[PDB]
């Protein structure tokens, strides 16, 4: 896979970010994760975590997988990076998202993320407390 440029437009919630990609706005839904909805427990915490990460980065990048690049709602499906650090991984490592939506053919970073989740569970962080 490869990283491509994007420019932050707005953080939306724990696992969706609006960003300019190839000069057009699009809403990105993070691959392989599920944060709680804002109205749910740890939702506001997941939202704030992703928001800080993307807003504080000098750059953000998006990385598509090998399969579907957009979902049925028109959202881009990608791994997002904030100054080289993957947001998807970071959310899972902090127990603010579960590994989820792991579809065959779009799951390059599955094992990286499961390893994060196991570490978060060990430490009983957030969702795992
Ligand atoms: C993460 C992901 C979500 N989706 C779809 C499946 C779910 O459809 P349903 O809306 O019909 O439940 C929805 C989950 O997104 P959210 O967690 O943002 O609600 O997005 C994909 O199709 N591919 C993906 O890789
Ligand atoms: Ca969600």
């Amino acid at each position: 896979l490869h990283k491509e440029p994007a420019t932050l437009i707005k953080a939306i919630d724990g696992d969706t970010v609006k960003a300019m990609y190839k000069g057009q706005p699009m809403t990105f839904r993070l691959l392989l994760v599920d944060t709680p909805e804002f109205n749910e427990k740890y939702g506001p915490e997941a939202s704030a975590f992703t928001k800080k990460m993307v807003e504080n980065a000098k750059k953000i990048e998006v990385e598509f997988d090998k399969g579907q690049r957009t979902d049925k709602y028109g959202r881009g499906l990608a791994y997002a990076y904030a100054d080289g650090k993957m947001v998807n991984e970071a959310l899972v490592r902090q127990g603010l998202a579960k590994v989820a939506y792991v579809y065959k053919g779009n799951n390059t970073h599955e094992q990286l993320l499961r390893k994060a989740e196991a570490q978060a569970k060990k430490e009983k962080l957030n969702i795992w407390s």
